[PDB]
């Protein structure tokens, strides 16, 4: 028996976009703004970033006429921050175990952002392997390499297989600040430690069990996520969540 | 400002039992019983079976005083039936994305189920390898089997390394009826075409993608899991959600 409104608001505070979005866009009490807003957001939370630079000129009207960001980052970084806003949400909701299985995409695309800045021609050394399989160092295009830090990977005598762990190890023998490697050696270990197991096997897991298993936090995971994310390059609010600024927004229209 | 029974009744419709067990423990105005039924409902989601087998005698009061099943399984098909309705939530949330990965391992573990039935000494012929790494099969060991499946299945050379795709070839040998192998064989290929690359990649992705890269929705697959668990012994309503069921009863308390 609660309102329309009522239960937009629940909704908004657990982020239930699609929810959300069905309840106002089948009603005649909302705002045009709202439904749209609604729409964005829950085409957001199923990584549609397409949908935002599709329709960016009613975007930049609702920016203008609430004074209030909806897009912060050009396509390429705007896809690695909108999936990070998804994984806070995810977090937020304490969705542990979802929250870690998401963390294997965007590590890996950060890994490889990370790498580009410090080797730019790194698609050379690189094999494309068909979509399953995949892809390949190509060890003896490397060792021809003017780049010191793509001499260095070659020696140990590694495998071929471009995995997260591997991009994980290039990553160390490059100049980046020590911050950034110690994060990625965190989240390295992460992904063997809780997010591997969590593929073949059914257990119970939480977040008092990820902090003991790894000895941090869902919340420290994501917020070094985060500083590999804006360190690349790619604008994200650590401070002020996307989506409850803008859920506050949505609020401030229909209360 | 919704009132905590509408608050509550909204977050069990989308079954955010993590927000709803908070909301119901820092409140006044609800009884024990939905205390305690909505810390059941939350371990279930946290994949926690362990907390009802641990509380199964005041499970078994509520049971037969408010005449409901809380539990359905013993302990090894419990957890498998408790997996599923996590997927099912998770669908009806319309989180697809977090659905598809999701299935890798109920899928696993049903597909090494059903061998375990055709196959009793199956745990013969699989390594447990150390740490990280998948489990493989002893090729050289399955060949003195008596069982014809078995050696049918090592006839054919295939990868060491035991994937669902690996189990789901070894089904099709075996006695298993045909309707259970097409199940398999269909499931094969979301693996392949959806779940493997959603695993790994940052898409945009929802319902309607689905139904484009397979020609099928989100309850089909959801069904077939279903179908393949029942056929192995296990208890799963499929026309009354358990969520939905235990909701209902907690609404009713407060009502
Ligand atoms: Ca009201
Ligand atoms: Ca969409
Ligand atoms: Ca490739
Ligand atoms: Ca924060
Ligand atoms: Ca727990
Ligand atoms: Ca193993
Ligand atoms: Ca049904």
């Amino acid at each position: 028996n609660a309102t329309e409104q009522e239960t937009l608001t629940i909704l908004l505070d657990v982020y239930a976009y699609y929810q959300a979005y069905q309840i106002v866009k089948a009603s005649q009490f909302f705002s045009d703004d709202i439904i749209f807003l609604l729409e964005l957001l829950k085409e957001r939370r199923e990584l549609n970033v397409d949908f935002l630079f599709q329709n960016q000129v009613h975007l930049q009207e609702l920016e203008l006429t609430y004074h209030i960001s909806l897009l912060d980052n050009a396509y390429e970084e705007e896809l690695l921050a909108n999936y990070i806003m998804d994984l806070e949400a995810k977090l937020r909701n304490d969705h542990i175990i979802d929250f870690v299985r998401s963390v294997s995409p965007i590590l890996y695309r950060l890994l490889m952002r990370l790498m580009q800045s410090q080797v730019a021609d790194i698609n050379d050394y690189i094999y494309d392997a068909k979509n399953d399989q995949y892809d390949t160092w190509k060890f003896d295009k490397m060792h021809d390499s003017a780049n010191p830090f793509v001499q260095n990977f070659v020696a140990k005598g590694r495998d071929s297989k471009i995995t997260s762990r591997s991009l994980a190890d290039f990553i160390q023998l490059t100049d980046l600040p020590q911050a950034i490697k110690d994060n990625i050696l965190l989240l390295r270990d992460f992904e063997k430690s809780v997010r591997n197991p969590l593929a073949h096997l059914i257990k119970p897991f939480d977040e008092e069990e990820l902090h003991r298993t790894t000895g941090f936090s869902s919340q420290t995971f994501l917020e070094k996520i985060i500083q590999l994310a804006v360190f690349s390059g790619i604008h994200y609010d650590n401070d002020k969540f996307y989506f409850d600024k803008v859920n506050e927004l949505i609020k401030r229209i229909y209360q």
